[PDB]
């Protein structure tokens, strides 16, 4: 119940012991294991003090005054608000520890080696839509610091009763539209058909054409949500080109400069924030292996290889394999030729296998996910493919949440 | 408890049964998932039984003869041997049936989609190290078959006591030797330093250069293993070379047309055969990527950047992985142009997709780890890297064992 795990590159052995404190469940049994299942499987008053003292505990633990009577009043203090409200409110100090620890315990993300660099913004003063899209574009202007990225989160207000949410009905803050076409065919973002819908089945004039960023959808306090399109002057975007090939720029491609997941759940101590856009930056690869070579994405493999001059009737050639590494070798070159912050594989887990060494040295372990964390090509030259990972739920914690269009009880 | 199993890339959905016969554990548990841990985790005639039954009755089951008397009078067969001898016997039959289902069910191997086409030979009459060459030998001939390459396993005596075990002490029946330098650094491949030692210490005079292959050091009854070196006709090699950069044969480099695992044990009905050295073709990146790039293997990614004139200072200028796709393409381009099997990790990812559609529909599922089905270059743009995939261990199976370096009582 101290279980290791190797490193088959370098012969290194760590023990995990954190995986003790893990309290949800993963989806593997004694006699199934489900780690390469994408997403397997009202709170009341009597289910939440254990959960905000469990949380109260490790914060206090974690500034060095674990039993202190600042400990025990404020216990005492959260517990008489969740009699007397049933639920309770985070100190800031509480909100910005639950929050960085969130993204410290996020298994899937390669990047947690800056998780306690994270500014977090206090939205939960927020009231209306219009409110919204204040703090999300002072959020994006922040985040991008004029391509010096910077990580932050924006935290709205937290679940009540469960009809009174808010929620950005948006995957990420920033996104391409997609555009079906009368000869089935898509325009711009195949993943984003179906949001690309309800934006114009809610009066948005779209202009059909490829890298066209989509408005926000945000819904305030269960409300019906409402449009509001990011001043362009906030949208950072980049234009592709490669270091060698001069017909690069004729393909006429570029991408946002800001990833911020926006439809996720933040949990801290029993509390849900069921919106919470965050933000990094980019590795090179969630771009040009994922967003543009993904066969229901972009899918350009097709025309790369062709003005590369590749052998493209057989399957053997590795014709895309070889157009796979051009595309990356150019995200990655444009990004840094206009100073924004962009990180290539290998320099990524590299940091990744460093972070995890100071994880299990000063916290006992550090889960995550292989399946995640390997990077989309060339898996076994970067060191996490030759890491054993354990991977357990920890909390705080980011959780996937139903889309809110299939939630929401609709009206007007 | 009949789960679903999405493909992200097609939208497809196919319902897993076939878990519900599991038996052994995984290793993950309801709070915990080692999907990602390289290896997790003598018997008596009372556990004999059971398992003999459950393997019966199965074989019986899949030539539509379940409940027949042929059934009836082999259960109480094969139970009065394990009364009088404590263990039992294969048939001939049971046991071309039980190996076929072993690959069958091995959730590692991308290549299963021609699990029914295996050629078992029966070596169980064997009782010498001579005896196992000889097998051993005609297995390389048959298998290799002029370049198109054939699947065999060979099947040697099944453990009786536990110190009268046969087994063949090399991993692969052919690799090529590893010698540390006085400078510290490593000829042919260091992942063999440790067995190529205990050939020199049991008499091999080694040729210390690079593909220098290995002589078969044979185990049998339980006796101390002796050396055997395979005919060099028997030994089919392949020149790397590729099909644009002339300058690629000057590296010098080559590799062996059969792969071959010898170091696994074979679990049939409860009996053990703890030398069952199998044999297919290999996939193209398991040469092009593991043996020539691992860090701690032929470690080659820099003299093949070296001559493709690369920036080789900055990591995000991903000369390594523009040096893997070429090496990938010539050792692929090599074996095709003398006619020796192999497949490309395309074609096999999309082989594999349509073996585990017809598990699902004929079966009710596929056992399958996804760590080790995505190939370790170009994974997301293979269609297994969108497969959802359960792991599970079912019975006909091949299991890992201790080298037998650390188990064996040694004496002369
Ligand atoms: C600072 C730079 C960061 C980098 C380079 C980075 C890198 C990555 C990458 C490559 C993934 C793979 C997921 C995919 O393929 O879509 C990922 C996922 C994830 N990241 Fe990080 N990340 C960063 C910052 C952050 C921050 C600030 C947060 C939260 C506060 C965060 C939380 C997560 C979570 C929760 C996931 C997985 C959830 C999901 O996508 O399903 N990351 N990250
Ligand atoms: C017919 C052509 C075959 C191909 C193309 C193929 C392909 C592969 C590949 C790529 C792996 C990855 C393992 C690694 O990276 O080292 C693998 C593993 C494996 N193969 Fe298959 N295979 C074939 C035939 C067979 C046969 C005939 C057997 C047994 C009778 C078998 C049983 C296994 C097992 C048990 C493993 C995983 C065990 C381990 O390596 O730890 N395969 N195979
Ligand atoms: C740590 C990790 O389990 C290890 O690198 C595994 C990952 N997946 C693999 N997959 C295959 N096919 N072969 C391997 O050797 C490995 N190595
Ligand atoms: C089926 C499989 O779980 C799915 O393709 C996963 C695999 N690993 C991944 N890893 C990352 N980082 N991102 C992904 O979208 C996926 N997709
Ligand atoms: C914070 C963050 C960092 C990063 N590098 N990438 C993302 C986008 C993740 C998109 N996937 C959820 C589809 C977010
Ligand atoms: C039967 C078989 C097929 C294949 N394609 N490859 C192999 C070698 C596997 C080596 N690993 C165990 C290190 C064996
Ligand atoms: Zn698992």
């Amino acid at each position: 119940r101290f279980l290791k795990v190797k490193n088959w590159e370098t012969d290194v052995v760590l023990t995990d012991t954190l995986h003790l404190k893990s309290t949800l469940e993963t989806g593997c049994t004694e006699h199934i294991c489900m780690g390469s299942i994408m997403l397997p499987s009202v709170a009341t008053k009597d289910q939440l003090f254990p959960l905000a003292k469990e949380f109260l505990d490790q914060y206090y633990s974690s500034i060095k005054r674990f039993g202190s009577k600042a400990h025990m009043d404020r216990l005492e203090e959260v517990n008489k608000e969740i009699e007397s409200t049933s639920t309770y409110q985070l100190k800031d100090t509480e909100l910005i520890y639950g929050a960085k620890h969130a993204w410290r315990n996020a298994s899937r993300c390669v990047g947690r080696i800056q998780w306690s660099k994270l500014q977090v913004f206090d939205a939960r003063d927020c009231t209306t839509a219009h409110g919204m899209f204040n703090y999300i574009c002072n959020h994006v202007k922040y985040a991008t610091n004029k391509g010096n990225l910077r990580s932050a989160i924006t935290i709205f207000p937290q679940r009540t009763d469960g009809k009174h949410d808010f929620r950005v009905w948006n995957s990420q803050l920033i996104r391409y539209a997609g555009y079906k076409q009368p000869d089935g065919s898509t325009l711009g973002d195949p993943a984003n058909v179906q949001f690309t819908e309800i934006c114009i089945q809610q009066g948005w004039k779209a202009p059909r054409g490829r890298f066209d960023v989509l408005p926000l959808l945000l819904q305030a306090n269960g409300n019906d949500p409402e449009l509001f399109q990011i001043p362009p002057e906030l949208v950072l975007e980049v234009p592709i080109r490669h270091p060698k090939f001069d017909w690069f720029k004729d393909l006429g491609l570029k991408w946002y400069g800001l990833p911020a997941v926006s439809n996720m759940l933040l949990e801290i101590g029993g509390l849900e924030f069921s919106a919470c856009p965050f933000s990094g930056w980019y590795m090179g690869t969630e771009i040009g292996v994922r967003d543009y070579c993904d066969n229901s994405r972009y899918n350009i493999l097709e025309e790369v290889a062709k003005k590369m001059d590749l052998d493209m009737r057989k399957t053997s050639s590795l014709w895309k394999d070889q157009a796979l590494v051009e595309i990356n070798i150019a995200v990655l070159y444009s990004f840094q030729s206009d100073k924004v912050t962009i990180v290539d594989h290998h320099s990524a887990t590299e940091s990744f296998i460093k972070h995890m060494e100071n994880e299990y040295r000063c916290r006992g372990g550090c889960p995550a996910d292989w399946v995640w964390i390997v990077p989309p090509m060339s898996g076994s030259i970067t060191p996490v493919f030759h890491q054993e990972m354990l991977n357990y739920r920890l909390t705080p914690s980011f959780e996937y949440q139903p889309d809110p269009w299939n939630t929401h009880v609709w009206k007007l």
